[PDB]
């Protein structure tokens, strides 16, 4: 037979039992209730342990990137939740959608790239795919790095409740030094980016 | 860049959905638009869950990284396991600073007695649908004396501590066998900035 697959980690998802989910509320997210049973460090069986999720989705997120600029598309947007712990609650992000049923990753990447940016998107690379708050919500975001022509920016779909900058990749970046650019997925789409543009640039060349 | 403020936003109303541990909230609001017009009423279903300090235990000497190990079931649906190889972090009480916060978590979660710290960057983990704000520190820590078995009895935490090289672990979230936000931000934050902090500390 097939040899177990290896993890970084002590216990694998066979180590757990889901007793059951049941919805706490149902609204657009539903936010549930978890009661499981899963193996400790110390090799003993735990009791019932009870957690309240976030069921949030799947989110599909797209760094426009144009190699041979060096620049960055970026779309500002409001998004209401950011305003008790920040000055504005419009930020500055990446294109970015939700993926539903039968929908790819890069699929809803591409058409965000389009309906929120007004841009055509060309080569496409996956980057990371991240856990925003695995502690309380379900969440998982793929980011993938688009080739496009900052040319064709700076008129697209959602112009009035979005509004597309085209900046520099080490102003971009700069700006996340500075805590002017702090939504995770930017955040970890604009180091990554930094890590690795010489070669990206190289590759896309 | 932005220029928008809160003038520009109208909150109508944040009522309460679900109350919990966590809480689940509608926000009623209407906004500016970039042709200068106000929106009609949005609304907003926020998770309130408060905020976190996390803590990165950096090793300059050694150069390596001290993360733990523990369940985040909510990981579960989307993963390979639900045990992820995670930072120091701690829900943020009652007038708690940032600071506060990370060194007791990292004595409690890890049982290493941080040294010197220092502020990394602070994130908004999904601004579309929950409020909460992540606060990392960089924490300089003697990584051989790092192991075991913690976290808090009467909260139930079963934290195990792993001891990896900067690079290794570095490797592992470009790799994605680390994914979960603070420390891939927090770790791709140190291998921009660890000959910078080697040059301080060590
Ligand atoms: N889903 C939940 N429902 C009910 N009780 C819960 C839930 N999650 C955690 N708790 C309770 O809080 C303790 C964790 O305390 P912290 O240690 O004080 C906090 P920590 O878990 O670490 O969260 C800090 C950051 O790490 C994760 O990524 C989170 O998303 C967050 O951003 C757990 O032992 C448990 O008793
Ligand atoms: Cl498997
Ligand atoms: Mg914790
Ligand atoms: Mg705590
Ligand atoms: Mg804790």
């Amino acid at each position: 037979m097939l040899k177990p697959d290896n993890l970084p980690v002590t216990f694998g998802k066979n180590d757990v039992e889901i007793i059951a989910r049941e919805t706490l509320y149902r609204g657009f997210f539903s936010l549930d209730l978890y009661r499981f049973r899963h193996r400790l460090f110390n090799g003993q069986m735990s009791h019932e342990v009870r957690r309240e999720i976030f069921e949030r989705g799947h989110a599909a997120v797209l760094l426009p990137f144009d190699p041979v600029r060096d620049e960055v598309v970026l779309i500002e947007q409001i998004r209401i939740a950011a305003y008790d712990t920040s000055e504005t609650p419009w930020l500055l992000e990446m294109v970015a959608g939700m993926i539903e049923e039968g929908e790819s990753v890069e699929d809803v990447a591409r058409r965000e790239a389009i309906e929120e940016a007004g841009l055509i998107v060309k080569r496409t690379k996956p980057v990371l795919s991240f856990l925003a708050s695995p502690g309380g919500t379900s969440e998982r975001s793929s980011i993938m790095v688009g080739e496009v022509d900052a040319t064709t920016a700076s008129l697209a779909d959602e112009n009035e409740d979005i509004r597309v900058h085209v900046v520099s990749r080490e102003q971009a970046y700069q700006w996340v030094e500075e805590g002017k650019i702090d939504n995770a997925a930017s955040v970890i789409a604009l180091q990554w980016l930094q890590l690795h543009h010489q070669a990206l640039k190289n590759e896309w060349a």
